[PDB]
């Protein structure tokens, strides 16, 4: 059987998910998914059930979403219930902090303001905001809500208890927890904030423009970002306290069956999901309201499989949570640099025991794994090519510096000599070698200025065959490639044609032009570069390719290069760019210019680790150009995590 086990909560859901269940039968092929109903006590009894191995699926509030992925359930996000319309879905909200125009005040000064808060225990308007102060709040923190008592100064926080702690209902006396409270809900905070009552509301994204219509009224108003500064309200995607997932369905990290909820949620939508006028409904049920999903839901969506609940919350919301839940209080820490190899591994090691402390090591496996990490907080920085960046950027991380080697590299292409037909101008069906596909040099700024010409990404039906490492393994540009067995056309080091100098050797070997940097070809010739392969080539043998059409040698790259390159960088979450920027530059200091293997955690022909001044954003740091062509290339791209941080933030 191919049977997905639902876990209902309550009577009137098992009663939903059995009519789920019936009506799925009609519909649905014998060799399809079919239903079984699993009926519990509590979510809390769901998410054991599953992690146990009783049944496989349920759908849960964020703060759920938590608790199924601590140990030892470990349960992951799989689909996602989105909401308001099959054109522009929507999957999460976002706790804002609304303050006034003016008013003079940042995040970091919220103690002895006024506060407005949609109600005690609610998400927004509560356990976001105060789980982010929290460890502001003055001792002892329990209980919580005499500690908050003690951090504004006065407060609207309906169903707080005003008896003992009458500061929190200052400004709506009683601290009503009813709509006869003027001040209580979405609406009604935002009412305190409005009328003058409080100087914040803590709310929604969208509760702004569901009370002010016009555009005139909201420009009095701006949001509190966790970095310190204030934005407009119709920025809260980059001014937000949390990002928020509305209604998420779990399921065991490994052992699923995630694969077949997905065929039976999508093919149940499409067969009963909103407005498909059969007996059945997918979302409502005579029996009560939000059975089994929520009444409001318009569909479903297939949650990215790289995504793992912190992902998928988000750090900021983890962090508010944790907080919560754990009560723990610090009194810049260490940096956690990670690792890519066991190579890296060793050099971070002798690193961290010099550093005395100051630098910590975490391996991952890849460089999408590390990157993850750094976004969720089990690492802090490492350094990565342009194109890694990009991704980290787009995950919400920011460059802190960038390598110096001496404006960065030049990006060039190279070719044989003697094979004096090749220009720029026509390359159509020629042997390409790239250092992989998605790095600064090998790709983005070569195909990128390739696609403005061809007008598509399918670069494999444009050259005959080459070596791009990272390419899908029955590609003609895994053709060329070198490495065994599973290491084929890998972007890593058990392929030889891996990387810069991997990419030259390409070149040498097989290919007819290869996608480097300036200083590829005179380090690996010359006798420079001892290996068989390189010992006897000198550089005068390659030229380079000019964008005019013609040819030059290969030191004339100066006024022969494809483009300018962005420099490799270091990067972090914004929380730890100020004690990133610090540590390094004070280790760079007394380890700089004053690996055992070949560029290890920062590329080797590396002299300093710049400051960025304005440049501390992915696309002020990459430039405009850059991030265009990424855009157009990503039509053909196959990063998985940078798929997941795009369903978060298109
Ligand atoms: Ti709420
Ligand atoms: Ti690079």
């Amino acid at each position: 059987d191919k049977t997905v086990r639902w876990c209902a909560v309550s009577e009137h859901e098992a009663t939903k998910c059995q009519s789920f269940r019936d009506h799925m039968k009609s519909v649905i092929p014998s060799d399809g998914p079919s239903v079984a109903c699993v009926k519990k006590a509590s979510y809390l009894d769901c998410i054991r059930a599953i992690a146990a191995n009783e049944a496989d699926a349920v759908t849960l509030d964020a703060g759920l979403v938590y608790d199924a992925y601590l140990a030892p359930n470990n349960l992951k996000p799989v689909v996602a219930e989105f909401y308001g319309s099959k054109e522009d879905p929507q999957t999460f909200y976002y706790a804002v902090a609304v303050v006034k125009k003016d008013s003079g005040f940042q995040m970091n000064q919220l103690r002895g303001k006024k506060s407005c808060h949609t109600g005690l225990g609610r998400s927004a308007g509560w356990n976001i905001p105060i789980g982010l102060l929290y460890c502001d709040l003055p001792e002892p923190r329990k209980p919580l809500e005499k500690a908050v008592a003690n951090f504004f100064s006065g407060s609207c926080a309906p169903c707080a208890d005003g008896t003992d702690f009458p500061q929190l209902c200052q400004l709506c006396p009683g601290c009503g927890c009813s709509t006869l409270n003027q001040y209580f809900g979405y609406s009604g905070a935002f009412k305190c904030l409005k009328d003058g009552a409080g100087d914040v509301a803590f709310v929604k994204h969208s509760t702004i423009f569901e009370n002010l219509a016009n555009k005139a009224d909201r420009d009095q108003y701006e949001l509190l970002c966790l970095d310190n500064t204030r934005k407009p309200v119709d920025e809260y995607k980059d001014c937000h306290l949390a990002q928020v997932p509305s209604h998420t369905v779990v399921a065991r990290s490994m052992g699923g069956k995630e694969d077949l909820i997905w065929e039976l949620l999508n093919q149940a939508q499409e067969h009963f999901g909103k407005d498909k006028s059969k007996e059945f409904q997918l979302f409502s049920s005579p029996h009560g309201k939000d059975l089994l999903f929520k009444d409001s839901a318009h569909g479903f969506l297939k949650v990215p499989p790289r995504m793992d609940a912190k992902m998928y919350l988000g750090y900021e919301y983890v962090t508010a949570i944790r907080n919560l839940r754990e009560g723990t209080c610090p009194e810049c820490k260490p940096v956690k640099w990670c690792a890519l190899s066991h190579h890296e591994r060793l050099k971070c090691d002798e690193w961290s025991v010099n550093s005395v402390g100051k630098i910590e090591c975490v391996s991952a496996e890849t460089t999408e794994d590390c990157i993850a990490k750094i976004m969720n907080g089990e690492a802090d920085a490492m350094s990565l090519d342009g194109g890694f960046v990009y991704i980290a950027g787009k995950c919400g991380l920011v460059p802190v510096l960038a390598e110096n080697y001496n404006a960065g590299y030049f990006a060039v292409a190279v070719v044989k000599k003697s094979a004096s037909d090749l220009t720029w101008d026509n390359l159509k069906g020629k042997k390409s070698c790239h250092t992989a596909v998605g790095r600064t040099a090998g790709w983005n700024i070569p195909m990128g200025l390739l696609y403005n010409k061809i007008n598509h990404c399918r670069f494999d039906e444009f050259f005959s065959e080459g070596c791009a490492p990272g390419s899908k393994k029955d590609s003609s540009l895994c053709k060329l490639c070198m490495g065994s067995g599973l290491n084929l056309c890998e972007p890593n080091n058990k392929e030889g044609y891996y990387g810069y100098t991997g990419a030259f050797r390409c070149l040498v070997e097989k290919g007819d032009v290869a996608f480097v940097k300036h200083q590829t070809v005179p380090q690996n010739t010359g006798g420079k570069n001892p290996d068989p392969w390189a010992k006897n080539l000198n550089e005068k043998d390659y030229e380079l390719l000019c964008l005019d059409g013609t040819r030059k040698p290969v030191e004339e790259y100066a006024n022969c290069h494809l483009a300018r390159a962005p420099n490799h960088a270091v990067v972090t979450r914004k929380d730890k760019e100020a004690c990133v920027h610090k540590i390094l530059r004070q280790q760079q200091h007394l380890f700089g210019s004053n690996s055992e293997t070949k560029d290890l955690l920062f590329r080797d022909d590396t002299v300093c680790l710049a400051k960025l001044h304005d440049r501390n954003t992915y696309e002020k740091y990459l430039g405009e150009e850059y991030v265009k062509a990424v855009g157009n290339l990503r039509k053909c791209s196959t990063s998985s995590l940078l798929e997941a941080c795009t369903f978060r933030r298109p």
